[PDB]
């Protein structure tokens, strides 16, 4: 019940007591493990809301060494009063900042959590319109990008009330490339964004129909129809992709954007639901070079790179895919580093996470971690996280998935 | 109750009902996932007549179902026979056909095994009449010769007598039938395979005269009927090895690397209808990454990345040059090239994972599911350019099964 995790490369053994504080469910049972399911299933009556608020305030006042004190009891009483009256409540600025940093700290699928405490939280709870949302998002983008010296940030729009007045960013990321289905049946640009690229066109947008067209923002305030906004191109930092050895690499015409900024998740703090809460950090190189570039359901460039490398593509056992894969990921890192845009390779990031785990076990009693997501999509076993046992459990505050708004919106 | 899994690259959705026939626990709960724990409590293995007949009945029901004889007179008589044999003798014996079925289905049920497309073509050698360590040595030699087949490898398992009172166990003390020694030097470095240092020390203590090189095949340490284990040397003409060279880099051979051809796991426990076979070596053929990624490049194994990267003259100062990833690919090319050139059976990780997906889809169609452990099925390099990376997998425990068991030197009561 006081569980232990072993690193099989170093024999370091850590003891986990934090899991006992787990609140939500994993979708596993003792008869079946669902550890590789992408998304298991896992409005609030007045009954459900106050315990959730109590739990959150308890951990907040503990964190500032004021558990069971003056201010703690008062704030519990005050929030207790507000829920009885308004059937909801509002976080003080300090509690909102704490809740957001801890949602990141608790994200068991995130390898970059050693940075969790440096998050810049932009309070946008006074926003009322999509034009105002656009303004907050431009400021976020500019602040986070910082001319290539990327800084972590989250912007938090007003919380859900009755489900009718939801704030939503319809984009999955603030910055993503368009995808178009060609007449000849193929796909131009990013195939993952074909449907969204249509809900932009088939709703107003005017597509350049290129291979790397920055999508517009589709912003929904207070439950109204969403509105199209173009991010000022001067705010969208992009990196042309070249190789430090293959001069033909530059001729491939590849680029990527510097800022990874997830915008479709739900931030839950003390029972309150923030349905629009775009957050951003900086890339790990494999996210672009392995997944974005080489997935068969994405830009899928492996064949073309290997052909330009003149590798033997007759038999899989020549490992031509693996050879091209390494080079593509050398070029991504080389290009970001050359343009002075923050990026981390998978070796450095997983080493940081092991140190972060050791820190969290030593100072917090544990660190929930999802091995299936933490281990990078290339060279898995030469990174230290491959040999690290991890316990996965759900702590709150948390980031959660939510349905795509176009399947839900009372249009 | 039905359950769905999705392949996120193809959008193929499959429906699992087989998990309903699961009994053993996983280690997970509603509040914690233990999916990345190497040996959970439930995957490891002291058994009385109390719980044995229901385990036998379940196995015999499965067996007679697969042969389309469920409820037949042969089925009912066999249940009656096993029942009376249990109450009178406290255990029972499997027929040859049941043992073959059981061993094949233990492999079929091995959720961490990516090679299960081959499960129905397993050669089962019945060594239940064995009584002495020398008899074990002879059975293992025939297994190695048959399975090796001059490079054209064949899957096989040899099954020694089942456990009785746990005081007379048959055990192969080696973790694999063929493995290289490892020696800790006084300066703290290791010669050979660091994973085998502890077992190497036991062999030396038992009287093995060690050549003390980097690729010495370990002797067999064999325990019959709960007696002290005895040392045996596999005939070298039976140990097929492959010198590792690279198809473009002529300096690669000068690294002096080789590996053996036959992967043969010898420390696991085979459970069939409540019976425990503590000595059941099994063998197949290698997937290239097992050698090229894990054996050669794990920091805690031969750990050749640096010396390989040096000879390639990559930028080794910063990790963002991916010199480690670049060396890793070339080493894995060398392993596959060497085995194929010597006509020793091997499969690369692209082929093996593709076969597994086809196997898994077929198992969902004809069996209602396929228990699979993503953490183990995804290869240790180039994960997401294989199709299993994108495959949702349900992991649950079916019997018959292979289980872990403690190392015998930790439990054995020495005779002297
Ligand atoms: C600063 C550098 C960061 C790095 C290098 C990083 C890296 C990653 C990576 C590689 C993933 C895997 C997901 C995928 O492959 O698509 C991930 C997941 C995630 N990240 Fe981080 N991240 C960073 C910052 C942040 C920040 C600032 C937040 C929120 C404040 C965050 C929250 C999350 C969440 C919630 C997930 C998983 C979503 C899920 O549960 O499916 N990350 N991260
Ligand atoms: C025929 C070619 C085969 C291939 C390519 C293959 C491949 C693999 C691989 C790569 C693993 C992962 C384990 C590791 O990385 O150390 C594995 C696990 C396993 N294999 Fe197979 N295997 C084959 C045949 C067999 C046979 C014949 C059996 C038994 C009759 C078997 C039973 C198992 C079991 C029980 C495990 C799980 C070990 C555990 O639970 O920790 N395999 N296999
Ligand atoms: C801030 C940040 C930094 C970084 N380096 N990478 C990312 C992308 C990670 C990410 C991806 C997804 C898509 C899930 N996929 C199955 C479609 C959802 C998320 F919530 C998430 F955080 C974000
Ligand atoms: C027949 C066969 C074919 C193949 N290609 N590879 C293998 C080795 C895989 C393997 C490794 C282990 C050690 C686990 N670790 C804790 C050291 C245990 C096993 F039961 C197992 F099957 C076997
Ligand atoms: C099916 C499987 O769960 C799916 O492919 C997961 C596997 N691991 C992952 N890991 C990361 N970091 N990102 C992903 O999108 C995925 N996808
Ligand atoms: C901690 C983790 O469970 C452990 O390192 C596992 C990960 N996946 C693996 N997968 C395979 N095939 N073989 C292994 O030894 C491991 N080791
Ligand atoms: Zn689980």
């Amino acid at each position: 019940r006081f569980l232990k995790v072993k690193n099989w490369e170093t024999d370091v053994v850590l003891t986990d007591t934090l899991h006992l504080k787990s609140t939500l469910e994993t979708g596993c049972t003792e008869h079946i493990c669902m550890g590789s399911i992408m998304l298991p299933s896992q409005v609030r009556t007045k009954d459900q809301l106050f315990p959730l608020a109590k739990e959150f305030l308890d951990q907040y006042y503990s964190s500032i060494k004021r558990f069971g004190s003056k201010a703690h009891m008062d704030r519990l009483e005050e929030v207790n009063k507000e829920i009885e009256s308004t059937s909801t409540y509002q976080l003080k600025d300090t509690e909102l900042i704490y809740g957001a940093k801890h949602a990141w700290r608790n994200a068991s699928r995130c390898v970059g959590r050693i940075q969790w405490s440096k998050l810049q939280v932009f309070d946008a709870r006074d926003c009322t319109t999509a034009h105002g949302m656009f303004n907050y998002i431009c400021n976020h983008v500019k602040y986070a990008t910082n001319k290539g010296n990327l800084r972590s940030a989250i912007t938090i729009f007003p919380q859900r009330t009755d489900g009718k007045h939801d704030f939503r960013v319809w984009n999955s990321q603030l910055i993503r490339y368009a995808g178009y289905k060609q007449p000849d049946g193929s796909t131009l640009g990013d195939p993952a964004n074909v449907q969204f690229t249509e809900i932009c066109i088939q709703q107003g947008w005017k597509a350049p129909r290129g291979r790397f067209d920055v999508l517009p923002l589709l912003l929904q305030a207070n439950g109204n129809d969403p509105e199209l906004f173009q991010i000022p191109p001067e705010l969208v930092l992009e990196v042309p992709i070249r190789h430090p050895k293959f001069d033909w690499f530059k001729d491939l015409g590849l680029k990527w954007y510097g800022l990874p900024a997830v915008s479709n998740m739900l931030l839950e703090i003390g029972g309150l639901e923030f349905s629009a809460c775009p957050f951003s950090g900086w890339y790990m190189g494999t996210e672009i070079g392995v997944r974005d570039y080489c997935d068969n359901s994405r830009y899928n460039i492996l064949e073309e790179v290997a052909k330009k490398m003149d590798l033997d593509m007759r038999k899989t056992s020549s490992l031509w895919k693996d050879q091209a894969l390494v080079e593509i990921n050398i070029a991504v890192l080389y290009s970001f580093q050359s343009d002075k845009v923050t990026i981390v390779d998978h070796h450095s990031a997983t080493e940081s996470f092991i140190k972060h785990m050791e820190n969290e076990y030593r100072c917090r009693g544990g660190c929930p971690a999802d091995w299936v997501w933490i281990v990078p999509p290339m060279s898995g076993s030469i990174t230290p996280v491959f040999h690290q046992e991890m316990l996965n459990y759900r702590l709150t505050p948390s980031f959660e998935y939510q349905p795509d708004p176009w399947n839900t919106h009372v249009w």
